[PDB]
């Protein structure tokens, strides 16, 4: 059983011919609404992947409030903890060029009012894995770590994007899960070209975070694991059609893979299969695989 | 009296730290609904300067629609010719951070449904200037220029934002108004860095629009004019916070100067005063100046 302590955003997606330069105005097409948020994506991905999960966060009392809420439950995810707030929900401002080069910005609204005291013990009860991204406040992440620990959950932090973390928040975490961009401003060195220039950046985190097994997500090249050992996990070779649900469909899948009680090697190859088959379909949440394909891909 | 035939959009302004790149969701503060669109901005720009002005354009049924119409009515814009339309209003996606930086992407909404059939002759009766931009269909620009000239109105085309123009429009226009980028796109020339290069470019644009006065704006270097004179009009020195709507303030002031029977030397200086003042306050329409300020700038 998993607890996502993470963000709920309805996204406004607006196609342009080329992305605007600074100071430049461009006309695009009519925007569309799809549920966004690393947190929500992660819960759906987990349910899709055949697993019991619950969202802890906060939706608005605008129209999109109930859509975030609804769609999440239709996937088969317990939303009992999805606490309603005034103002809008969360909203993301997505500009996609016809190639997939896109530009995302997120209005937190209801996500940035999910407070350190909103977190109630019973959200965390019976939970095997607490999954944290940073599309919710920070003290709500220091606090969500501590309560997941008190409930006997493994703390998986998906840091998306990167900040400066004191070793306060890495002797607290059971697994750190990052992509190239994040690994780069969590160390202040050259972003990883090879799996070697990564497996290094791994020990340069595992350095800060002794008993936190570190996972680093490469794209096209997969991911490396520097913990009980040092390893590289080949990506699955498939047509990079769309990379919405990046270190994200991986994150949900890893969280679910460890919850369901798979060894680390298998949950990583599960997360690779997951966030590869994410790329072969267009869009955020419709791309996020069912257990059917992943379990079928992972034998053929 | 001025008819503006053009766009009405609700600006959504997200206040973020940095502007993104691929596969990297970025976290703002909270979007802030502001009334916008080049057509409504220019119409408001004309009314704040004490101009008689009509807006001909399409807002959607949605709540932004009723808010855009009232907004204009509240500023003294004749909104008799503002049409309700199924679907959503146009929407400004306006990312804005500390230094000011603005990445305007425009969802067209009901603006894209403003068709030639929607321009009735009485909106043109007794109009001295028809003021157009390029956030409505090109077929509507053609028809608006024909109806303006039938009624004896001067046709001012603000060819913004940047767009190829067929010779049927270019041959139809009394005044062609463009910034550096629109000039360069219509001429396949390098954007000019000096009034001397901008006049040469203005002169070349005039070969596609030989019946037109051509005006080319240079932000902090003012504007050039190619037609009955070849001249530079200096920028007013000011503290610029947000260059958004500065073009609108420029286009509206020029329009109004000419409606009032000012020569181009007077109306361009007038336009440079209004443009300068729009840079000094934050946001789009809100930053458009009142005539007393422009008059205070014009003669210190
Ligand atoms: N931007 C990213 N940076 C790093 N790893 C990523 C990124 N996006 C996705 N991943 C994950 O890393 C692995 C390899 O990238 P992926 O996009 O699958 O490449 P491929 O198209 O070769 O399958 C996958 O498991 C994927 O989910
Ligand atoms: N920094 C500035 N100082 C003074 N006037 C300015 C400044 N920036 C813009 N303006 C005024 O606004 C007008 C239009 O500016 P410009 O940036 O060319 O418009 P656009 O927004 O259409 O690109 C200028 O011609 C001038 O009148
Ligand atoms: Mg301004």
């Amino acid at each position: 059983m998993i607890l996502v302590v993470g963000s709920l955003n309805m996204d406004l997606v607006l196609r342009v011919k080329r992305l605007p330069r600074p100071g430049e105005t461009v006309l695009g097409e009519d925007y569309q609404t799809h549920p966004g948020g690393k947190g929500a994506n992660q819960a759906v991905a987990i349910a899709r992947l055949g697993g019991k999960v619950r969202m802890l966060g906060r939706v608005g009392e605008d129209p999109f409030g109930q859509a975030l809420k609804s769609g999440l439950a239709q996937e088969g995810v317990d939303v009992a903890w999805v606490l309603e707030t005034p103002g809008p929900s969360g909203t993301g401002f997505i500009l996609v060029d016809p190639e997939g080069q896109n530009q995302i910005a997120v209005a937190p609204g209801a996500n940035a009012r999910l407070v350190p005291e909103d977190l109630p013990a019973t959200a965390f009860q019976g939970v095997g894995v607490v999954l944290l991204q940073l599309e919710i406040p920070l003290e709500t992440v220091v606090r969500a770590a501590a309560l997941g620990r008190k409930a006997g959950a493994r703390i998986l932090l998906n840091a998306a994007p990167a900040h400066a973390l004191p070793s306060e928040i890495l002797q607290s975490v059971d697994l750190l899960l990052v992509n190239e961009v994040e690994a780069a401003q969590l160390t202040e060195a050259s972003p990883p070209r090879t799996p070697e220039e990564a497996l290094a950046l791994a020990r340069q985190l595992r350095g800060r975070a002794p008993q936190a097994q570190v996972v680093l997500t490469l794209g096209a090249q997969g991911a490396v694991w520097s913990g009980t050992e040092e390893s590289h996990f080949p990506a699955f070779p498939v047509r990079a059609v769309d990379t919405t649900a990046a270190g994200d469909a991986f994150a949900g899948a890893l969280a679910l893979g460890l919850a369901e009680g798979q060894n680390m090697r298998a949950a990583l190859r599960f997360a690779n299969a997951a966030g590869a088959l994410a790329t072969t379909r267009p869009g955020a949440q419709p791309s996020l695989p069912f257990r059917d394909e992943v379990e079928a891909l992972l034998f053929g």
